[PDB]
């Protein structure tokens, strides 16, 4: 089953192996360089079906960190042509994460305190969100509450972020409307305490999420994959009712065009108590799949080949997205094939890796 | 032992693992692209100590096949630039292996055939050899005997070839004087029917690689390793008598300025019994190392990291090389830094990685 191919509107992947976008922190002023030309072309090369692309601001503040990779400009948007034409010629579909940070943003690298920079430290800067409440712990820094100027300008951040996607060639796009972030912000009762058109209900709650997702649809090819990440549920104790609403708003995201979801976790708050461990997240993931009947992924711990196979051959997810067990082992799909006993699995790699490796 | 430096002349490798040159086929009229440049910058990043570029022709009809890199002009050069610099900006150090094919050249790649090129096949050329002899085999053709002309400009493009590795960047050098090529081929007395002075004689056998690597030490700095891969033997019932005469030529190479000798097989004719197996080259690399008084490297099989350790534990070999298991996974350092037990095992990739992997 990891090695069927999967069709969605006029794209089709080579298998079900998707590598969910993993930040670098290498960039500078949002400019990608050599570092993920080559990384993100030898993951393409390894096998997988599709690679998408990092989270990638739609503006400056939107980094989480100063090493974050940004679209906010056309110039930074050209320097993804090379290589989502690499990825290409690797056989792989090129997809790419577009978001916001939000209230965590203006952070340091994780390699390098991660937690929020100083005040006094030149290279930070003012962070937004729906109210002015902080996430606490290592993120103490209280944000600006958004103005409804705000809010029209980050929407339409968005979608100049996803025009300039479409124009650079990528064939697969992705909204980040989780772990905290702006968007999942804007969801969550925790840190939306609006009193306006943005804040309260669930309709209100939902607002900036749906009209973003509607926004970027009027530019976004309707032939080409339109989906996005959300946290649907926190380990908050409130997962039931929470559950039940982010399957609401994943009923509307559906009507309003997506083709899947990348179904995660908040991480909306510091204070919660989430049960890690592989493929935890195949249970809730089908849940959406099936109340929501929509596609979906997940993610954590499925580098275990023969868990991800289960997965897909119990219908819990749709594609696999397998993270960190790329980031140690770039050809992770031919350690895979071989693991499930594949075919000519070394002909998951080009000829000039598989030929001697059969 | 595997993760210890090494110091050869000015320039120190971080650890003790080598990847050898891998032809990848991939070049075009010599010259390369960004699947070298995206394959060789994957590797550096990797983890080991020095990384050498596969076979590069000193002269278009000394590539082995028409998918061969070339270095026989100031454009070809060039563009090696970039991943030489890439390779740097990873911290491994780069190697380039030249070489000239002779009789074995004008071949399919490995997986087109793998055998000479037909004669109306637009992309073959004549090879050129000591004496007008064939391989046999999948490589029938009967090569052109060289005229004294002939090997004074072969030497002069190795010359040539080393100053443009140099002035490139590259840091290490080896010349590729095995498996049956055309350095190989001067020196058995299998293919070698020559009675002139490069032909009979041991010295005279040994005269076209002694002068090649005496003319390529004129340009080559000489605070950067000046290195030789040569077949010791060829497992054709006439093993003993080979490698003494071997031996004594390694000791002549390191009188000549070799700083370090890759040891290999001679390939030179195809009726041979090669016992293939784990490691097998580990004893006769150290009775060169112990007979020459030369540091030493060699191949096959070091793919499982214990074995990498062993040999170097013994002192059969002061780096080793790892080949296809590079191809399978350009992360090898880091799973060979697990299983030895490395302290911060991760860190032996760049930070991007490292970090989420400890
Ligand atoms: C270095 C690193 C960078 C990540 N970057 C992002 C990101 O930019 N956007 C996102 O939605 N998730 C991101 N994630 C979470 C991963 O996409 C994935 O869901 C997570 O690693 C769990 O899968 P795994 O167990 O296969 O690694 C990142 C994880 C790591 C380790
Ligand atoms: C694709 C491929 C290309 C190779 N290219 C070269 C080359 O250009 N020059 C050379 O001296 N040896 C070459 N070799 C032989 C390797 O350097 C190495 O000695 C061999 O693969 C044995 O080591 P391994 O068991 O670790 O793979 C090649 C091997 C493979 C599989």
């Amino acid at each position: 089953a990891l090695f069927e191919p999967y069709t969605l509107k006029d794209v089709t992947l080579r298998n079900r192996i998707a590598i969910p976008p993993m930040c670098q922190y290498m960039a500078e002023d949002g400019m990608i360089n050599d570092w993920h030309h080559v990384h993100l072309a030898g993951l393409a090369r390894g096998g997988a079906g599709l690679l998408v692309v990092e989270a990638t601001a739609v503006a400056p503040e939107g980094r989480i960190t100063p090493g974050c990779a940004g679209i906010w400009s056309d110039a930074h948007a050209q320097a993804f042509v090379p290589v989502v034409q690499a990825i290409k010629a690797a056989g792989s579909v090129p997809g790419i994460q577009i978001a916001h940070a939000g209230r965590k943003a203006s952070a340091n690298r994780p390699w390098e305190g991660d937690d929020h920079i100083a005040a006094d430290d030149t290279r930070g800067w003012e962070t937004i969100a729906p109210s002015a409440i902080a996430f606490g712990a290592h993120l103490p820094k209280v944000p600006r509450e958004m103005t409804l100027d705000d809010i029209a300008r980050v929407k339409q951040d968005f979608v100049d972020a996803a025009r300039r996607a479409r124009d650079a060639g990528f064939e697969w796009i992705e909204l980040h409307f989780a772990h905290g972030y702006l968007g999942q912000s804007f969801f969550s009762e925790h840190s939306n305490k609006r009193t306006d058109a943005y804040g309260g209900s669930f309709d209100n709650r939902s607002r900036f999420l749906l009209e973003t997702l509607a926004a970027v649809r009027e530019v976004w090819p309707e032939n080409l994959p339109l989906t996005a990440r959300f946290g649907v549920l926190e380990y908050d104790g409130r997962d039931e009712q929470t559950l039940e609403e982010s399957i609401e708003l994943a009923r509307r995201f559906k009507a309003g065009g997506l083709d899947l979801l990348s179904v995660s976790v908040g991480f909306t708050i510091p204070d919660t108590n989430i049960p890690w461990g592989p493929a935890f997240m195949g249970p809730i993931a089908e849940r959406v799949r099936r109340e929501a009947k929509l596609p979906v992924t997940s993610a954590w711990g499925f580098g275990t080949p023969q868990l991800a196979e289960a997965a897909l051959q119990a219908n819990q997810l749709d594609l696999v997205s397998v993270g960190r067990a790329h980031l140690a082992d770039p050809h992770w799909a031919y350690f895979a094939a071989k693991e499930l006993g594949v075919e000519k699995a070394s002909w998951t790699l080009p000829a000039p890796y598989a030929h001697w490796l059969e």
